[PDB]
């Protein structure tokens, strides 16, 4: 009874009009996520799919989280766990970048057990493509802002 999640995020700026795509499929069935903001990045739009998926989740699950985010990956992978010894600080004692949202996940991820799958390209991953096609759609028509987007 695994729950399969594919995400992805864009945005058309540095910062710029940005959004998500997240399928959701669970016992045979799927779910669709997509949400549009005015003024956001890549990064955390990257970040805001993931976490939008996982928040779906409303009971406990064995997720397998598919993502071609090198943000997340780095995150979750090399970063994550040295930003909490910090105190979520960098160096220069300044906030982690997006730390609204690497903290929103960190609470939305672990009640589950993830596997995370790092795909690269589009090649041979469908549902990782049409999660790009909902993204790129909903940052040619945001809705939403992004409360959380401050510069540099």
């Amino acid at each position: 009874k695994q729950v399969e999640i594919f995400t992805d995020g864009s945005a058309l700026g540095n910062p710029g009009p940005g959004g998500y795509g997240a399928i959701l499929r669970y016992r045979g069935r799927e779910k669709t996520f997509s949400a549009g903001y005015t003024r956001t990045t890549n990064n955390r739009m990257e970040l805001m799919a993931a976490i939008v998926a996982l928040e779906a989740l409303k009971e406990h699950a064995e997720v397998i989280l598919s993502t071609d985010s090198q943000y997340v990956r780095q995150g979750i992978t090399q970063w994550i766990h040295n930003w909490k010894k910090r105190g979520w600080k960098t160096a220069d004692k300044k906030p982690v970048k997006n730390v609204d949202l690497w903290q929103r996940l960190d609470a939305a991820l672990g009640q589950h057990q993830i596997k995370w799958e790092w795909v690269k390209g589009h090649a041979g991953h469908p549902e990782n493509e049409r999660a790009d096609e909902l993204a790129r759609a909903a940052a040619m028509n945001p809705t939403l802002e992004d409360t959380g987007y401050q510069v540099e």
